[PDB]
């Protein structure tokens, strides 16, 4: 059901993926928390209390979607990100947001299933192979299932219509029969619906542009129909009635031509908790790189592995990326920490292409190595628009 | 099925949810007394008396929305919010579906007060079946033994095998944005027509146990007299609340917000709306608008609209008084809903009667220091001012938190004193 | 079948609810009493012979839609409203047909439900006897032979760039009039015996300046006078269920005896005659929320006053009116 | 079929209705003549040989569209008319429309002609299956003695149980553009359902109607009557396409010609699809008209001049004509008000005097405001006949004459204020 994770232990989960922005975190943490305190209470209760919404305000790649993602992922929640303008051309209907939403969900569960069907079907495949061996645990049906799993005993023939076949290929081919029997499609479709209504989560990204004599009719006439999906309401999908009641939402922008006060104040009394995020640092890049589980520099570490090729990234080495990131977007457009990526694959395509021929060494990155493909082309404002 | 609820006992029940506005109050009794005062009449009067609509004016967050909810729900009729300007740009929402919508909210309505009835029937006899799995066939032992290790035991989370009802079509069907309601009336056709049987799976008692209690209710209730019981929900006690109908008032825009008045005109006036649970009849629907009113006046309105909003209230603005009366007084308020969140975790959260004074004085202050959002300044206002508490539950299990004047003004009035940032927070 | 009533029968049922417009009730009495008579002619003539739509003129509250609404309800015919107006933005103009088809299953559903029930064997031969798809054939069959619509403020779609537009809905709602074939979800519909009446102001444009084609296809015009002080006194009595007989009957529901003076009756007409000169008129309209401000004191403790007489004279009808109609600026808001 | 009249026969009989504008009535003719003409000819000729378009000139109400009506009905043709201005908004209608109502015109025509061949033999097989009921089972003696007392005799009223199909099936909700698909979904849940019948009482006056429709509908079959009506609709099809002077040329010029671009295969010759089968519209008829006093023909599309090789200008209404149209066409106004009077049991009689001044009332009212054509008249006798038509059942057994004073009197005083001659007439 709901996780019973606390606060802290949240925010202390979410410290793996993204850095900084400890408010933030402490704000997605106190509205998944809710979700577990809703079910402690009566059935009275249960109905007059709504999800507390979340209005973040900072400047693009901070991290506000990340936040967002993990935490959706965190609590085994649907998610779905939409942008606020999509709706300004008007006549895509703002319900939309739900029937993609839900298709979001439809899917989840059939992989979760998957998951959980395949350990069940790989245990009876196995104990069908164990009735041939010994026929009917007690011992040597528990010595013969040890010996299956451990050993290359799947070689020798066994009959398993009874037609004969090796284990190897039996095996295989018995866990397609006991797999196909373990699916129900009711109750794939009632969960999904459960974990929009229940567990749904939505993202609102750039709702600040859709602030307020022409366009402001139509820029105001978003947030009237978002209204609708905020305060709760019923939706028809093709998978079934979806009610957003229970769904939490959260709205993000940068607020810099307009303020929050400028929403309508409807929507303003149903985004209640609003945080605001820090810009990143130079500091904040070089731990990026390195801090987060399976950041970006240790992912290349493991995928040159694959070709053989050790690759170690010294501090003076990534300090220099990180700067590398920052100097690009001082010198033309502030894109945030999405800079990263572009600036690590122009370092790393030439180690990433001759890969196959470096088998067997041991890379070394250094302030000097990165310098070397950098410098020369973070100096050309006009190529550093281009190529990075 | 109509409530025969006097007047003053209305609005004593209104009193228990809103505080003040009792010029409103008074408006919404007389409209659904006069649903009682009706059914008492012959044949004659009771269709040429027609119920009485009432058009609410004043600002914003002063309770328009909460009266007509709560009206309602003291009827127990089916209700329905719409924006008036929803229907201003009139490329598809249509303006039936504010009648299909409703039609919608009854059935659900009716529904769950089915499944009440049906409730300990189809658990008694959902469990009843979950035995028969567990011991194969005057209850003897056994059964009485499962029957009590089920309710009281966790043993739900042990693996059993039962039979169950599933529809093997398994089909799904492409549709444009425009189709999504009609394609999925086309799946239940399918559904309905070849399955009939059940396929033994394996599950747990957990989602065993919830998945025998939909399919032993569905035999209990009847499809056939509930749907049509919906529809005479709908037509008797349907009640609609338009909000913001002062935006669709009176060159160019106003050839189209007019046009949302033409078109809300055969509701209100009466008509036939067709909806997948059938015909619906909206002459005795009951409907309630408001607007602020500042740009337009009620005499903007088309003239046909005007007649059938007979019953005119304005509401005041709230003060800080009413402020102080909304924090604690009505059922469910924001800090007795935050009271309870906190107990879950273990605090005890008290409000000092000064610190609930300081705490509306603060709402009201943004309200005038930038924009007047009405009383929903309350939540942002509490939410700040409380999250720290709320972050810090957990560790503070055990313990009685009590927020008195002084807190209030610590972790709020220096928001409150810079305008810059109260914007953004608050 | 169809019911026969002369013209003079027609009207006299009017004037138990419309009070004066003797030339509306004339004109419209022709269009029924045509439908009976081409009932009696031989096949070649039934075809060439067309309703004789009605255009009517006049100002705003006067009762044009109530003279159409109760003489559809006279004649048990389906009947709908639309606004010409819905149709300027570039709403298909067939919807007219379908939404007139919808309210004719409905009506004819609910009075087949009747037919039925005139004792649980009698109610299984119900369900089985009566066919859902044969109540479908009988609505379409009222919908062409019986047929109503009206098309309200139809002079605001009169003629350069709004007047393409708005011209273009009387080409649209041409083949509706010269008859065709509209499709719908219960079946094929032909409006070409369908009864048409339109209505408007025509203070800004006149009929002539509709297109030719549409002039021919409304051949009986008729002009409604503007109500009067003496014909406001004469609608809160005389008609049928008059608004003041139904708040006389629903505070009877309360226990409570409500009586009208005849100096009240003429002060309420007076004072809802104030109200339309002072800001906006909105024709007899205006009697409705003239009434409820008056009696909504009463009408909320009508719990309490139940055993008691109530007199509405014109010294009650003074003191809460003439404080709120004396101040236009509150009269557009609360009245 | 294809009438074989001569051009001179379709003109005379077209004078039965429409009064005047002899131009217009020998171009009509010739079209319909040269339907005769091409099946005479060889198989390469005719395919290469397409009907001569006609574009009529004039101002509205001289019976432009009576002629096009008149000649459709004189050759038993599918005919429909549509507005030019109709497809200018273009949203969703498609210009294929035109012929997919005209298919549905010609599957009426030609099922109303397939009745009557299947009424014989229906009705044998109707009261067949009563004879089951009466006497259950060559025929002997009962079977031949209750078929002859169900023809001669009035027995029907008899209460006999028949077997008779019914379906148990539901309502679709869809938006404005699905309204007619979804009438065909529901007709194929009803047969999907089950093939039977369902008993029921009833009595054989009630029974052999009931009978009737479902053997009539087995008779025929849904592949040759359907197959049919697009025989009827590619030889003999008719389009008449109104005021197409008001599609012809910047901002709504592009809007404009688009329609006529879009009506370019269609006169052109095209395949378009229907829901009774597939339609070509090469051989196709068709007939436009417009005032052409904002335009000209030379504004059209170079294309859409080509296809519409007749050019014919009609001339405006005379008093002389108005005259002729209150009596001579069959079934005019003034014979079918005297009808109507007649229901009431009064008889009308119109003076020659009176006729006279009738059609002068409607001159002057085109000349003092606004021509509407031929269609004054319909305004200017109803307002004069509107108070007889009120009295019409309290005069019943009364012969009341309609002379030059009566028509003076409720007229003269009206047609002399023009102000209120826009509203009233
Ligand atoms: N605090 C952070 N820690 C780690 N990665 C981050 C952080 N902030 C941004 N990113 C990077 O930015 C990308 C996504 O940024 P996103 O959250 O979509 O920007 P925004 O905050 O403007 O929505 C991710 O790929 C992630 O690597
Ligand atoms: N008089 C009142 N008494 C109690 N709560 C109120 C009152 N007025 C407003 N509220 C609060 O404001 C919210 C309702 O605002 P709403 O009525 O929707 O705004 P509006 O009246 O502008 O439509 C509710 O959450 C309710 O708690
Ligand atoms: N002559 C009349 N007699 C009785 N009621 C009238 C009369 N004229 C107007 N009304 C009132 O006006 C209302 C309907 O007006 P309506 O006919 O819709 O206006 P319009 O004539 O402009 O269409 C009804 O509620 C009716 O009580
Ligand atoms: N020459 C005519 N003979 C008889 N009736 C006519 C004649 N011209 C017009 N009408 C009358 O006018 C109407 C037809 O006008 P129509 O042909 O549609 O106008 P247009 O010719 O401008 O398209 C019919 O009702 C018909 O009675």
């Amino acid at each position: 059901h709901h996780s019973e994770m606390t606060p802290r232990e949240i925010v202390s989960e979410l410290d793996k993926h993204i850095i900084g922005q400890d408010n933030a975190k402490r704000s997605v943490a106190i509205a998944l928390r809710n979700r577990w305190r809703r079910m402690q209470l009566n059935e009275e209760l249960r109905h007059e209390v709504t999800p507390k919404n979340i209005l973040m305000i900072g400047p693009t790649g901070v991290g506000k979607t990340e936040i967002a993602r993990r935490l959706a992922k965190l609590a085994n929640a649907p998610f779905i990100k939409v942008e606020a303008t999509k709706f300004t051309e008007v006549g895509k209907e703002v319900d939309s947001i739900i029937r993609d939403l839900t298709d979001a969900a439809v899917k989840m569960v059939r992989v979760q299933a998957i998951e959980k069907n395949r350990y069940r079907a790989e245990e009876l495949a196995e104990e069908r192979i164990l009735d041939v061996l010994i026929p009917p645990p007690s011992a040597a049906r528990q010595a013969f299932r040890k010996k299956l799993r451990e050993g290359q005993l799947d070689d020798k023939e066994i009959e398993i219509k009874a037609r004969k076949l090796k284990i190897k290929d039996a095996m295989k081919l018995l866990i397609e029969e006991e797999a196909a029997k373990l699916v129900n499609p009711e109750e794939l479709k009632q969960d999904a619906i459960d974990a929009v209504e229940q567990h749904g989560i939505v993202f609102i990204d750039e709702i600040d542009k859709i602030c307020k004599s022409g366009p402001d009719v139509s820029r105001e006439g978003v947030q009237r129909d978002l209204l609708p999906l905020v305060e709760g309401c019923t939706v028809s999908t093709k998978h079934g009635m979806v009610k957003t009641d229970h769904i939490l939402f959260i709205a993000s922008g940068a607020f810099q031509i307009a303020k929050p006060s400028d929403l309508i104040p409807e929507l303003q009394g149903r985004l209640p908790i609003r945080v605001e995020l820090q810009a990143l640092t130079t500091s904040d890049f070089e731990r990026i790189l390195t801090e987060p589980n399976a950041s970006i520099t240790v992912q290349y570490k493991a995928l040159m592995a694959t070709e053989g090729v050790n690759i170690e990234f010294t501090d003076s080495g990534i300090k220099r990326i990180a700067e590398a990131a920052w100097q690009v977007n001082e010198s033309t457009e502030n894109i945030g920490a999405r800079r990263l990526h572009t600036v690590l694959e122009r370092l790393m395509e030439e180690i990433s292409y001759d890969a196959s021929d470096l088998s067997g060494q041991n890379i070394t990155i250094d302030a000097d190595y990165v310098s070397k493909h950098l410098d020369a082309l973070v100096a050309d404002e006009d190529l550093s628009r281009f190529i990075l």
